């Protein structure tokens, strides 16, 4: 078994297609996702051509070892895919129709800049290395590219599964390589984040701001310092589901900003008490009254600036 | 080895059966469950027929490679099942009786809307792709569908294991596909949730309401703020065992509602103190006395509304 | 290769034996344990009989594929065992002596009712399905059932490894099945639980009871509320190592009872303060003095009732 | 392929040798370690002897299937080792020189009594079961026992890798078994424990003792109760990296002792307050002044007693 | 199949090359990284020489089993690599051009002394053991050493992937071994650490220093003790992502130093209160005023000393 020889000196076109059966385990920290799909391959092998009238059979079924099959691999995989050959069909002209069902863990990077209001473009890169006798080029058979309706990815909305029809043909270690880009467009379901993380986080922050309606330093210390512990808990809970990014994220910016607001609240609480002890509560009262308006206003304006910069 | 030819142009019926031996590892967050079961297959292959008289044997045993066996796969699996062929028996008329024992991780989504008082319908989808020569259709042999009495799923009550007898026959990549729906009905054992989560959660909430029988702002701050830390702990403990849902859950609604009640309690504690400092405790006392009745009543009524909406 | 034919119409007896080499990874939450052992099988195959005088050999060694070997499987396993055939020996009468070394993850449920003073009976179920030509029945060769001296299961004391000699012979999917019960008796090492969990838990509970020797509401609130946070930490630490049970456990009952005692302590602390503020400390003093005796007495009596109900 | 027959009656000596290439993943909780090493085997097979003159080759290379190779297994492994045969060489006299490269997870118990100032003796048990025709005995070829210089075990110092030259020959299921003990001596690197765990733990304990220089019950309660929460955190952090032992550990005793010191400190704080409320601060002052000396002295003496009992 | 014989007593040179396709999962605690790459091998085997005129092909393709292939292994791997042979090409002279695509978990130690501002030199060691008949030596084909542009390692910047061209030829167990060092230079992306860990950690430390502007012992105790709980949380969060090192790390030194600063702050808070109770606030005021300047100055100077010692 060797590659089919060229009629003239044209490269061998292998038509490809991926049909998603299952999409699961999207690990944000690891930037990986598991996929279970059909991989369809089609090429012309004139050595396998037959007469349909004399053979009496329209199609001829073959075992993988019986014929030449192109070595198609995935670029962005952890380990080589687990494949099960479903069917091999040969038409009278020698056109081969290969079909396998595979499962693979795909390495595809994510952009956390807009998290949890982010959309991602997941990639599946198909590749073929050219042999010495002839060069192999990949193609997209749009009729064999898709996903089943039941394909669900927990916490995500699946937009589209398409392929960039033009392959990236490049030289690697003195041989030609034909690469195809299969793109899975997904957008994060941000609903849950509001009553589970966003609203409870704002509530604990508003609790610290009740210290602006109190002169009791011991109670104010308790209010601001204790809610800071809850803020630290929410910060840790959020950052454990996210990887360390070399760029600032929308959530990252907000979290950092809340740390500043807590620090400024501690300063206010310290200043108010110092002036009270220094027998000048009229100065303390004016600062505290200003803080009641300043803190929510500056917080609301800063969040508008952040939302604008990130979206 | 190729599929058995048709007598007349009828499709090939493959009778199926699944008998559950072991049911384990129901991962709520991952929405997966592990299953160890018997898979029985039966089809007529006239090429394998024999005369029981001249053969001297009523049945003929074959090795998988010796005969044609239909390529049956599972739709909603992570990876292809781990199968061990138990027995292959051929009757004189050519009826084949296949039996294998498999283990597989099944991807089946869960509805957490009523958690932890929820019931689930787990699915196992059997499938067969039609070949060139003839079309393969699946069937349910009710006599070979079941589960053993010992089959236990930790934290769940197993109701029934049945199959939808009518297959979903559809075209996929220019070939016919026959799909069967095996349904495992289960209901969650909610007992443990009451003394472990529900009752302790209500106790910490009632402790915060003792601030309505105190005028001591420092003590009230301590009571409401510290019990909030415990509520955050319980919130985190519960949400780690649940996936992020694009819908509101019964538990989710309650958790969120408790965050509102804590926020309103902080407001009351802030108001009571402000009026006390403003030398008007008669106003503070009337608000605090009203809160003693209002807080449990509104909490009890809101929970009735939530139980009604979710159930 | 087919099963040995019967002399007269008796079933085929396969003598079994399991000898434990390694016992490890007892997962309480998962209710599973890993086992590495020898599996010995013995049956009579008269087709393999030979004369020892003319053959000059007392024993004949065979490869697995050369002869018929019964398909023995485990019922309560996650996946099919990882076996390595050690030896196959045939005696002159045709008695086959099979030996393999296997490793398997066993699914065996645990009774947490008396945890951590619980004992468990772990099970390993051996099974054989009867073939069409003849029926296969399992037996226990007591001389080939055991465990090595070094077999250690971390945090457990291994009592005995025995087998119920009488097999459970039953019909399943119109064929006979012979099941054997191998029982591994173990008891939990409860030593560590006393200085690590029990005594520190009682200490934090006793710290809350020091509030019955104080009139300072702010200090009492701090004492009872802060130790409740520690009580929650211990509750979470314990329940993470245990699965969700549909029955009440000994530890579960105690944990729940401590939550009641904390709630009653908050009520006492609230009542004592209210009466003091209401300018009647004589009533508060009598309640507080009674609580000093009542709380440890009721706690000690309730624990006696719980220990009696559970043991 | 069968074992080499004896010249006289003597057993077959298989010379063994393990050369460690990689040592990693020492799991304390699981009491396991991963090893990647060379396994060398040598035995005389006279059936393979050749004349170096007639053959023209001083050595003969064989494939595993071509010749008889003894079935050598590891006793204390989770699953059977993953082996790759490197070389098989036969000398003219028939001496076979086998070499394989393996990887295996080894089950070896640890003694936590002196943790984190503990040393361990890890074990690798080589074994061979005697066949029907002749008995196989293991031996140690000291020239082929070693480890490479780069072999590093994270958080441990590797002392020596030696083997007990005399095998443990015993009967198991009526056949002889020859066992060899390969010992890997390691000692824990306790450096990190001092500035990371020990010193910070003493600091939080000393902070609780500052309550002996204060008469403020509310501040004292805060000091002793809050540092207890930190002590609980450190207790949990330490015990999660350790398995549940049926014996007391050095660390375990200290941890338990600190819980006693916290309880006694709460008693002192309770007593001091009661006497001051009872209008007798002279009694309270004498107890508090004594506690300032008593607490560090009794703590220092008790630790000397513990270090003496454990080392 | 045996090694190619020498023309003139020279060793067999195997030209090697590694081309990285995917780099992922750099586990700091485990000191391992996963790699998916191309492994190219080239050696002369004159026994495979052919005349393209007689064979009708300029290059011959072979299956791995058909010809002799050198046994190349990796030194610092957990388990043997998962390899898929891509192509084997033989030119008329008998020069073999082998290509495989492998995936492997590599054991490479890291130096955490400068963490999180550290750079690492990851290693991949290629090795070949010499056979009886002739000695095998490794070489680096620089044209076949590289990495693709998309190769991304989460949280790291990939500097270079080069190989030490001169192999380390040494004797091991009576046979020659040729080792090659493939070096992957990486540097940690320290950006995220500043707003996520560094700045929030400094904020909680500055909050404790507000106790130097207060005379309220109860408030000061709350400020210093509560922020210590947050400092413990940050310490635990950081040390869980790092292994236990026998050397002091830059982060380790800082963490330890913060524990000292908290202890000294508790001493100051204790001293200030004692003098105030001893009716000498003039002494307490002078210490507290000095602490306001001393604490940030000594902290800033000590950090300069630490940064200097570590960088
Ligand atoms: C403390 C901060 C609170 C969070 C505030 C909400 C943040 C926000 O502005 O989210 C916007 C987001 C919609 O994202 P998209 O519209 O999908 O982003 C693409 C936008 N373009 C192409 C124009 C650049 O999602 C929404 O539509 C917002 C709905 C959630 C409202 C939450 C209220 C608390
Ligand atoms: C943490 C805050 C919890 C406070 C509320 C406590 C009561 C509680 O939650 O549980 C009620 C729940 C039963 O309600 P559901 O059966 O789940 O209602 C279904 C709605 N339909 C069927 C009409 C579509 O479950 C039960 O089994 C009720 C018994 C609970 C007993 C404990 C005291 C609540
Ligand atoms: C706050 C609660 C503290 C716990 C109190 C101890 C609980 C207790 O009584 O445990 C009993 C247990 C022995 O169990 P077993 O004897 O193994 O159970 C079999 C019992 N029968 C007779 C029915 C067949 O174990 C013992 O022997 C008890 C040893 C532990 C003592 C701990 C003291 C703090
Ligand atoms: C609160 C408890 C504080 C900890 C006190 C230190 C514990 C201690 O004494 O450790 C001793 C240990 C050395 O152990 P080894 O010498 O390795 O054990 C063998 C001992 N023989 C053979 C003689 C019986 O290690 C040492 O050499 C001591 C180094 C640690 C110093 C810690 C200072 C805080
Ligand atoms: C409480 C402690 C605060 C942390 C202080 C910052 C630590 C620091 O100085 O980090 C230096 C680091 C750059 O290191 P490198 O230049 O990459 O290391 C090589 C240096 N030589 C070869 C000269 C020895 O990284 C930087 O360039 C520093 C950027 C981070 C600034 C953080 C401000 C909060
Ligand atoms: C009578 C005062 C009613 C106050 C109601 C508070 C409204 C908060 C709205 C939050 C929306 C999410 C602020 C808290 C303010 C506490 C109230 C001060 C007491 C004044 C007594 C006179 C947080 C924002
Ligand atoms: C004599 C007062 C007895 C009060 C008993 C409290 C009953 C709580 C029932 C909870 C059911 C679950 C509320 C707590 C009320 C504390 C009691 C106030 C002290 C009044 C002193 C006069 C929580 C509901
Ligand atoms: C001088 C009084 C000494 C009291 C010693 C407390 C004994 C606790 C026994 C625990 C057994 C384990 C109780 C706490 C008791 C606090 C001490 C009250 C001080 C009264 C001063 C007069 C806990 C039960
Ligand atoms: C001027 C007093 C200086 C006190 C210095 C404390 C030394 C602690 C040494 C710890 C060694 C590790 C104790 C804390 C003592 C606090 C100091 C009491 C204030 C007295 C005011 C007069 C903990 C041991
Ligand atoms: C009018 C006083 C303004 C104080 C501003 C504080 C600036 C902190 C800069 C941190 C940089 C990162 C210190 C906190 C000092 C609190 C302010 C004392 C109140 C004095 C009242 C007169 C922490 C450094
Ligand atoms: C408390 C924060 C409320 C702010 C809500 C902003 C929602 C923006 C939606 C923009 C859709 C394009
Ligand atoms: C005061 C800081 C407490 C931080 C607690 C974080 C809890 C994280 C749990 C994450 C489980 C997935
Ligand atoms: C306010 C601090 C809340 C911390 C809660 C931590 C809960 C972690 C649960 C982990 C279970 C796996
Ligand atoms: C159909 C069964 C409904 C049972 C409802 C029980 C509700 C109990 C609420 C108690 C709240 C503390
Ligand atoms: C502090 C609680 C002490 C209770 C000890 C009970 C021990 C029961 C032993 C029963 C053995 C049969
Ligand atoms: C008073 C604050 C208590 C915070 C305890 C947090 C515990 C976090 C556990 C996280 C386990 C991963
Ligand atoms: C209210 C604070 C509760 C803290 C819970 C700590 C749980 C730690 C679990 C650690 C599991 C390894
Ligand atoms: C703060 C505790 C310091 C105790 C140090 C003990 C060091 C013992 C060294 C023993 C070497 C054999
Ligand atoms: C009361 C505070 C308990 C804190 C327990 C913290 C547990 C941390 C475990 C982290 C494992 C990675
Ligand atoms: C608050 C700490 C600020 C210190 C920043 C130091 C940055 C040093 C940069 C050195 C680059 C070589
Ligand atoms: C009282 C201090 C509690 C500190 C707990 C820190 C928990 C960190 C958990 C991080 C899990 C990735
Ligand atoms: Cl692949
Ligand atoms: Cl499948
Ligand atoms: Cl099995
Ligand atoms: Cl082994
Ligand atoms: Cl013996
Ligand atoms: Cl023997
Ligand atoms: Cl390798
Ligand atoms: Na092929
Ligand atoms: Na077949
Ligand atoms: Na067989
Ligand atoms: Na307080
Ligand atoms: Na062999
Ligand atoms: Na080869």
């Amino acid at each position: 078994v060797s590659p089919p020889p060229p009629i003239a000196d044209e490269p061998l076109t292998v038509n490809t297609g991926i049909y998603l059966i299952e999409c699961y385990s999207l690990d944000d920290k690891a930037e990986t996702f598991k996929v279970n799909a059909f991989l369809s391959l089609s090429w012309k092998d004139r050595r396998l051509a037959f007469d349909p009238v004399r053979s009496g059979v329209r199609v001829k079924t073959y075992e993988p070892e019986a014929i030449w099959i192109p070595e198609i691999r995935f670029v962005n995989v952890e380990n080589a895919r687990d494949a099960d050959v479903v069917d091999i069909s040969v038409s009278p002209d020698g056109t081969v129709q290969y079909l396998e069902r595979f499962s693979a863990r795909v390495l595809s990077p994510l952009d956390f800049r807009r998290y949890p209001f982010d959309s991602q473009t997941l990639h599946i890169y198909l590749i073929v290395r050219s042999v010495d006798t002839r060069n192999i080029v990949l193609a997209v058979d749009l009729e064999k590219v898709g996903k089943n309706d039941d394909v669900f990815l927990t916490g995500w909305d699946i937009e589209s599964f398409t392929a960039v029809v033009k392959p990236a043909n490049f030289a690697l270690e003195d041989r030609l390589e034909s690469k195809l880009d299969y793109q899975l467009r997904i957008s994060r379901q941000y609903f849950s984040y509001i009553p589970n993380i966003i609203l409870p986080w704002l509530f604990i922050l508003f609790i610290s701001w009740t210290a602006f309606w109190s002169t009791s330093y011991e109670a104010n210390v308790t209010l601001v310092v204790s809610t800071l512990i809850a803020h630290i808990a929410f910060n840790i809970l959020v950052e454990t589901n996210l990887p360390k990014t070399p760029y600032m994220t929308y959530t990252g910016a907000i979290i950092f900003m809340i740390y500043l607001f807590y620090f400024v609240a501690v300063i206010e609480v310290t200043v108010q008490h110092y002036l009270k002890v220094e027998s000048q509560p009229a100065r303390a009262a004016s600062i505290t009254r200003a803080s009641r308006i300043a803190f929510p206003v500056v917080f609301l304006l800063a969040n508008i600036i952040l939302a604008f910069l990130f979206f």
